[PDB]
C-alpha cells in the first residue's frame, strides 16, 4: 500500500550478510518483527492527530505534543530506520576527511572515539541506545537515550542531529552475546558503515 | 564472606527444573550473571553510604536519596531475589483460601488476575517488571514498573507490598520467546509458586 504515511526501506544487504558481528535470526525477528511494529503502531497513532502528515523529523521535534504511542513509536521508527542504515557487510569502510578530521580534534582518534561510545553504551540501564550526534554548536557529542527516546525529541537534554546510533535493547544482542552487551559494542564496529555516518553527517552540517 | 550486607539466594530446584516455561541457559545467565551483578553493584554502591546498614526494605524506602547505582542495584537485587522465590517446579500449586478469597473479591477469579498481570506486563514499554501488590489499605493491586524500579520505592507511584513479581526484561524471555513476550506471559504461570505467594500475602497484611 503506497498510502501509508511511514515505511520500512528495503534493506540493502540479507539478513545473514552481517554475522561478522549480527545473527541472522536476530536481524530478521529484529526487523520484520520489532521494527516492522514500531513503524505500524507509528501509522496507527498519528491517524487522526495534527501528526498525520508530518515528517518524521517534524514529529520528533515537537513530540511532546502528541501521545505516548507516538512518542514511543516515532522513536523507534526512526531509531531503527537509522541504525539499518549504518550497518554494511562490506568491510573496511572509514570515515570521510571531513568527519574524520572532526572526530580526532573532538576525541582524539577513531579509537578514543569508539570508547566513548562503547562506554555510553555499556552505562545505559535497562533499554536503551548509544548515539553520535551533532550539536547546534555543528559540535560532535555522544549520548544515551531510554528506550526509544532520540537526540531530535523536543524534551530530550542532549539535542542533535544523530549520525551513529546503535541499538543496546536486549533485542539487539542476547541471541549471540546473552549478558556480554560490551562484547557486542566491541564487534559491532566491523559492521558499521562510516560512509553512511558520513553521508549523515554532511547532511547534518548543512 | 560473611559480613558483606547482601548475598544472593541460590535457586532452591536446578537451574533446569522450569523447562516448562523458562529454558535452563537463561535460569543459569540470569542468576548467576544479572542477578549476581545487581548483588555485588549494590554492596559496592552503599559501601560508606548511610544506606551500608540498611535492611533492603529501607533502602528502597528512602531510595531517592541516594544515587541510581544505590536504586538500580538495590531494586535489582530485591527483585530477582524475589523472582526466584515465586518460581517452583512443583505444579499445581494455588492461593490459600485467604489470597484465593482476596483475589475473587477483588479481580473476579484467578484467571481474570492473570489476564490483568499479562495486560500490565504486555504495557510496560522498554525494560521492567509486572506486579502484585498489597497496598497500604491492605487491598492487592495490580501495577507495573521501570527498570529495576520496584513498589517498595518511595518515588513509585502505586506503592505497596510486592507478593509476585514477573520479570519482562528481554534477557528473562528472549532466548526461548524472543519477540514473543506474551508468550513468555502466558506460559510463566504454569511454574508460578502460589505457596510463596500467599506466603507474602499473609506477612503483607501485619
Ligand atoms: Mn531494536
Ligand atoms: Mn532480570
Amino acid at each position: 500500500d503506497p498510502f501509508t504515511q511511514f515505511k520500512q526501506t528495503p534493506l540493502p544487504y540479507a539478513y545473514d550478510a552481517l554475522e561478522g558481528a549480527i545473527d541472522a535470526k536476530t536481524m530478521e525477528i529484529h526487523h520484520s518483527k520489532h521494527a516492522a511494529g514500531y513503524t505500524a503502531n507509528l501509522n496507527k497513532a498519528i491517524a487522526g492527530t495534527p501528526a498525520e502528515k508530518e515528517s518524521i523529523e517534524n514529529i520528533l521535534a515537537k513530540v511532546s505534543q502528541y501521545s505516548d504511542a507516538v512518542r514511543n513509536n516515532a522513536g523507534g521508527h526512526y531509531n531503527h530506520e537509522l541504525f539499518w542504515s549504518i550497518l554494511t557487510p562490506n568491510k573496511g569502510t572509514k570515515p570521510s576527511a571531513a568527519l574524520q578530521k572532526a572526530i580526532d580534534e573532538t576525541f582524539g582518534s577513531l579509537d578514543a572515539l569508539k570508547e566513548k561510545i562503547n562506554a555510553a553504551g555499556a552505562a545505559r540501564f535497562g533499554s536503551g541506545w548509544a548515539w553520535l550526534i551533532v550539536d547546534n554548536g555543528g559540535k560532535l557529542q555522544v549520548t544515551s537515550t531510554p528506550n526509544q527516546d532520540n537526540p531530535l525529541m523536543d524534551f530530550t537534554k542532549e539535542k542533535g542531529t544523530p549520525i551513529l546510533g546503535i541499538d543496546v535493547w536486549e533485542h539487539a544482542y542476547y541471541l549471540r552475546y546473552q549478558n556480554k552487551r560490551a562484547d557486542y559494542l566491541t564487534t559491532i564496529w566491523d559492521v558499521i558503515n562510516w560512509e553512511e555516518v558520513s553521508a549523515r553527517y554532511e547532511k547534518a552540517l548543512k
